[PDB]
């Protein structure tokens, strides 16, 4: 069971790694716990929509759940389901629920495709040891090209009924002296125009996104992973979850892997050894594997930084009630295109995404998912009893995030004479959802738990390439930063180490 290189996971950091390793001629094996999403379901489609969720929508749950913010309208379509290897996983900790994708392509399968580059001045603040010039001149441009990032046609956007909810919020924000910015995406906008014209099968215009897109979205299986497979040096094994990592007596690495079926049944436990080990299991997946290894003594040389510095990228979701004369439209595109930029690097910094409402009818609701600058951080601690890493994060740690978001939208409300919706997130009457996370960052911070290139401190030929490297915050949607950073690290690693 020997393979020169093994990449754990198939997300952004893992995808970049596999391609570059394949191109360099290194035989690589990717292990992914989720499924390869290429089989059509009971309805003929691969993925289920948000209006017709089934077992494909969730990772081993006994009932579907309405997307955050749409409970009042989408709870009606929920049904009981058999636990299955679905695409979206809600991982619940004490006071924090983290949503992560499961399958070949990782989070790219379930995300809104927003590809944004962080402000340079902020990037320099969060990672002072990294050369920002190399990132902005070479790696970010390289990431955007390979991801197939594209821009929306501003004329179509301005006249289509599908983005009226976006234009409405732009008018409101404008009144409060705030500005909006167009956000690039990996969803083919040209394809989106043809959807509106009824020329091609709808996906983004058919209330699809969080459980995957049947068309239009260029997820990693279509970009990095397709190219990696094309090298003839990369293979991908699905439904294979890595449990433990240890170092052989001669310096190599050995892994214990559980092969399961789609129903969760354990089919076999395998031992796979390698020379170069790349971790791309995400902020949660990589961190857990490392804290388990350290605290169970299989990798006793990991430092105390492993598991620290976790942040939810300041994620806060709020909602505003529009006046009757400001309808947002019954037909709303599932892919965001506009954002409110109020990020200046201060404590009141806010970058808000104008999120769509999948209801299908007029709600007069304007939904936002704010990204704030909150210094609070959590820590992953290993629980030897249950054999799981537990996140030590308390709801009160999100107060700064809530305050910053509230400061912004309080301005918009005052200028437009509007109020917040308090009944969208639960019966608790909360205008701000502060216990969820779509963008987990940290746990194995760059330069802390690793060197400046993701080499895990204390070991040789052991690398971390994903979201766990980011120090809890970036100020914008994270996947481009994760991809560009992986480009920077793997290139250096292949040159010096491999
Ligand atoms: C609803 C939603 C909306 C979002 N929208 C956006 C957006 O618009 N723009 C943006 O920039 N970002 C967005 N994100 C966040 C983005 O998806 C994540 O930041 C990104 O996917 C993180 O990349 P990663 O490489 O670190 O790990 P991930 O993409 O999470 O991938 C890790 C992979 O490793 C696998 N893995 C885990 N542990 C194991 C194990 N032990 N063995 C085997 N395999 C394992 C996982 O199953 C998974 O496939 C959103 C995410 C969600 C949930």
């Amino acid at each position: 069971g020997y393979v020169p290189a093994v990449v754990i996971g198939t997300g952004y950091g893992a995808a970049v790694s596999a391609l570059r390793l394949g191109e360099a001629g290194v035989q690589t094996l990717m292990l992914e716990m989720g499924q390869l999403w290429n089989q059509p379901g009971p309805d003929g489609n691969i993925f289920c929509g948000m209006l017709n969720p089934d077992k494909r929508s969730s990772w081993f749950k006994n009932r579907t759940e309405a997307p955050l913010g749409s409970f009042l309208w989408l709870d009606v379509v929920n049904r009981n389901i058999d636990p299955y290897a679905g695409v979206l996983d809600r991982v619940n900790y004490d006071q924090m629920s983290v949503y992560v994708g499961r399958g070949v392509g990782g989070g790219s399968l379930v995300n809104g495709g927003m590809a944004v580059e962080p402000k340079r001045s902020y990037f320099e603040e969060i990672l002072p040891r990294v050369d920002s010039s190399e990132m902005y001149d070479r790696y970010f441009p390289r990431a955007n090209s390979m991801l197939r990032v594209n821009h929306i046609d501003t004329k179509w956007f301005e006249d289509t009924e599908w983005y009226k909810f976006a234009r409405v919020s732009r008018e409101q924000a404008g009144k409060a002296g705030l500005g909006t910015v167009f956000v690039p995406n990996v969803y083919d906008f040209g394809y989106m125009q043809r959807e509106a014209a009824g020329e091609v099968p709808k996906s983004a215009l058919a209330t699809e996104v969080i459980y995957g897109n049947n068309h239009g979205k260029q997820s990693l299986d279509k970009t990095y992973l397709a190219a990696a497979l094309g090298t003839g040096k990369v293979t991908i094994q699905t439904l294979h979850q890595v449990k433990t990592i240890r170092q052989t007596k001669d310096g190599g690495y050995a892994l214990t892997v559980e092969q399961k079926d789609t129903d969760g049944k354990l089919l076999a436990t395998k031992e796979i050894s390698c020379r170069y080990l790349f971790l791309g299991a995400g902020s949660l997946g990589s961190t857990e594997l490392l804290v388990r290894a350290r605290d169970t003594g299989t990798l006793p040389n990991l430092n105390s930084e492993v598991g620290a510095g976790w942040g939810p990228n300041g994620n806060i979701m709020t909602a505003r009630a529009n006046h009757m004369w400001n309808p947002t439209g019954a037909h709303q595109s599932s892919i965001p295109a506009l954002g409110i930029d109020a990020w200046d690097n201060s404590d009141s910094s806010v970058f808000a995404e104008i999120a769509p409402m999948p209801a299908g009818l007029e709600t007069w609701v304007s939904l936002y998912l704010a990204i704030t600058k909150n210094p609070q951080r959590g820590t992953f601690v290993y629980d030897a009893a249950t054999d799981r890493a537990k996140l030590n994060w308390t709801r009160d740690q999100n107060a700064p995030a809530v305050n910053a978001a509230k400061a912004l939208f309080d301005r918009i409300n005052k200028a437009n004479g509007t109020i917040y919706r308090y009944d969208l997130f639960g019966t608790q009457l909360k205008a701000f959802a502060d216990d969820f996370c779509y963008q987990p960052l940290g746990g194995c911070v760059l330069g802390k738990a690793t060197d400046d290139y993701g080499r895990v401190a204390g070991y040789k030929n052991l690398y971390v390439t994903d979201g766990s490297l980011i120090p809890g915050s970036v100020g914008v949607n994270p996947f481009v930063t994760i991809t560009a950073l992986a480009e920077r690290n793997v290139e250096r690693i292949i040159k010096q180490d491999v």
